């Protein structure tokens, strides 16, 4: 039924789905790729479809008409929102720039476009390290996220201003020591993967830190695994090793902006062709080049 519907409408439209790894089950099987924002981004430009319906949230949607500009880009929800990236406004941005005028400005990934436009370079989880290492500079400004920006500090040695100071992800900073600790008392034999945006102390705790690109590609690493994201990451996990066990490190951390996102409306999305996503020409422009500058760097 429904999803018989959206496979039609899918080929009528010359579309394709591209689901974030926090997606619903249901969501993710109907999906022509699955994985992090920047690598569905990046899978979508290697054809000329017309339509990407874009299964996340907002800043996604986004960096995908950011880079493919000659795609129509739906969001099937004006409610499927990152409340990290939006407490990153412009102005917190000028106003470290103010202050460090030779500091390179780097933003995260999960940000919006117009942020990543003031951005010298973007960086992943997996990159920041190296790329932030890299900066010629001893003082880098860093948004939006305070809990990656300070395991960018620690693991780099720099001076890292977080813009805005207090930004984070609530999902991910509900994560606390005594979770760990429940962790390891339920799965003794488990290793911990745990994303950079949780809490400093959560992050000492980790065997590996890795945002869900780097969970699925070093999950190699060991057969037992408690995995500190959003719940949904279990599922792709699951999925894709099923010969390895994972299990949630709290199954009520869950994204609200993700799970706008149903099936009905892919389906509302795909008949009505909305809501159509808008990036301003010079926007993506600049953001495009902090984009490119960061695989430059990588
Ligand atoms: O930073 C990776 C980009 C990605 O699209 N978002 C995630 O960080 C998860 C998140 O949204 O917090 C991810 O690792 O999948
Ligand atoms: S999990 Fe946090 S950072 Fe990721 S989309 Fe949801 S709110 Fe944004």
């Amino acid at each position: 039924d429904l999803v018989e519907e959206i496979l039609r409408l899918k080929e009528e439209r010359n579309a394709i789905i591209l689901a974030h790894n926090y997606q619903l089950p249901e969501v993710q099987d109907i999906a022509d790729f699955i994985g992090d924002s920047l690598e569905l981004a990046r899978r979508a430009t290697r054809v000329d479809a017309d339509v990407i319906v874009f299964a996340g949230v907002d800043f996604m949607a986004e960096t995908a008409k950011i880079l493919n500009p000659d795609k129509v880009v739906l969001i099937p929800s004006r409610e499927a929102t990152c409340a990290m990236a939006n407490m990153l406004k412009v102005e917190h941005i000028l106003e470290a720039k103010r202050k460090y005028p030779n500091a390179p400005v780097v933003l995260y990934v999960n940000s919006t476009a117009e942020a990543k436009a003031y951005a010298d370079v973007t960086v992943t989880s997996a990159n920041a390290v190296e790329v932030v290492k890299k900066l010629d500079s001893d003082v880098v400004i860093f948004g939006p996220d305070k809990n990656l920006a300070h395991y960018v500090a620690k693991m780099t040695g720099k001076k890292i201003i977080p813009v805005p100071s207090k930004g984070h992800c609530y999902v991910h900073q509900k994560f606390t020591l005594d979770d760990v600790e429940r962790a390891k008392k339920l799965h003794p034999n488990a290793k911990l993967m745990i994303h950079p945006e949780c809490i400093p102390e959560v992050q000492e705790k980790a065997d590996i830190i890795a945002s869900t690109g780097g969970m699925i590609k070093r999950a190699c690493e060991w057969d037992e695994w408690v995995v500190f994201t959003e719940r949904e990451m279990v599922y792709r996990l699951r999925k894709l090793y099923p010969q390895k066990k994972f299990y949630p490190a709290r199954e009520d951390a869950f994204c609200i902006g993700m799970k706008a996102i149903t099936l009905k409306n892919i389906y509302e999305s795909l008949k009505d062709m909305k809501y159509k996503v808008e990036v301003p020409e010079e926007i993506a422009r600049k953001a495009r080049k902090a984009i490119e500058r960061m695989l430059e760097m990588s």
